[PDB]
């Protein structure tokens, strides 16, 4: 919509308080014109009609219950925005600035989030299993980096370039998890999942056979469940990127850790100059090889870490 921008006041899923950029026509409406051509959040009204209604707001204060899951989707993506632009010197998810659409409470109980192809979407959650997903900043960088991928790589969400489609929003999402430092982990979704349950996430990339993933490809999943396995078998890959970042031993294969900048440069290097729609985990290996090789040297302790990394989870 065209008006002024401003700044509004809300609290969200968790109970905290923070600025959001608004846009002023009549209402108040989750339009954030300082990041590229907008951030723009959307009520879905517990339907599943995408993208629903810009989310208008008489007075500027978001302090309602309701308000609680729009606040952090907008304000999140704007973490997420922010981290690619200032990291990555990327201009939102095509690198031309593209508006940035999220739609909250979609549909009653749902107890996921997903990238559409042209949006965000968040369930509000059943309560039990989730309470509204915008409210984990690692789930809002996830979901978005699926837009990247699909701009960039474009990996096709079956099978191995599937499960590396999923490991990049897992990585990414952590990266911008640790960028904003609030409670940072290598935990994915724990801040919304199980609220009766304490230390429980969905996945964890560093030890992702907590919650039953594959850390090793001889333990790789072959079926057909989960698009042939992408949110597990992307264990594998979560695995070898926790290794480069934190270093460890794995089945007796120690690997040097070189931090959390270095695996973002190195990954997001090869996410957008090597991997391509149909790269297996063999391929990722041979892009993040190349990548930290054009980044660090050939000789480098960078390169000689991503080699050790995707030896220990038994990638060649
Ligand atoms: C990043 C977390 C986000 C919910 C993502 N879409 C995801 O990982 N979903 C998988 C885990 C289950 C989510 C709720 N049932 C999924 O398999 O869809
Ligand atoms: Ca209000
Ligand atoms: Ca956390
Ligand atoms: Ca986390
Ligand atoms: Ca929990
Ligand atoms: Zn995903």
């Amino acid at each position: 919509i065209t008006g002024t921008s401003t700044v509004g006041v809300g609290r969200g899923v968790l109970g905290d308080q923070k600025n959001i950029n608004t846009t002023y026509s009549t209402y108040y409406y989750l339009q954030d014109n300082t990041r590229g051509n907008g951030i723009f959040t959307y009520d879905a009204k517990y339907r599943t009609t995408l993208p629903g209604s810009l989310w208008a707001d008489a007075d500027n204060q978001f302090f309602a219950s309701y308000d609680a899951p729009a606040v952090d989707a907008h304000y999140y993506a704007g973490v997420t925005y922010d981290y690619y632009k200032n990291v990555h010197n990327r201009l939102s998810y095509d690198g031309n600035n593209a508006a940035i659409r999220s739609s909250v409470h979609y549909s009653q109980g749902y107890n996921n989030a997903f990238w559409n192809g042209s949006q965000m979407v968040y369930g509000d959650g059943d309560g039990q299993t989730f309470i509204p997903l915008s409210g984990g900043i690692d789930v809002v960088a996830h979901e978005l980096t699926h837009a990247v991928t699909d701009y960039t790589a474009g990996l096709i969400y079956q099978n191995e370039s599937g499960a590396i489609n999923e490991a990049i929003s897992d990585i990414f999402g952590t990266l911008v998890e640790f960028y904003a430092n609030k409670n940072p982990d290598w935990e994915i979704g724990e801040d919304v999942y199980t609220p009766g349950i304490s230390g429980d996430s969905l996945r964890s990339m560093s030890d992702p056979a907590k919650y039953g993933d594959p850390d090793h490809y001889s333990k790789r999943y072959t079926g057909t469940q989960d698009n042939g396995g992408v949110h597990i078998n992307s264990g594998i890959i979560n695995k070898a990127a926790y290794l480069i970042s934190q270093g460890g031993t794995h089945y007796g294969v120690s690997v040097v850790g070189i931090g959390r900048d270095k695996l973002g440069k190195i990954f997001y290097r090869a996410l957008t100059q090597y991997l391509t729609p149909t790269s297996n985990f063999s391929q990722l290996r041979a892009a993040a090889v190349q990548s930290a090789t054009d980044l660090y040297g050939s000789t480098s302790q960078e390169v000689a870490s991503v080699k050790q990394a995707f030896d220990a989870v038994g990638v060649k």
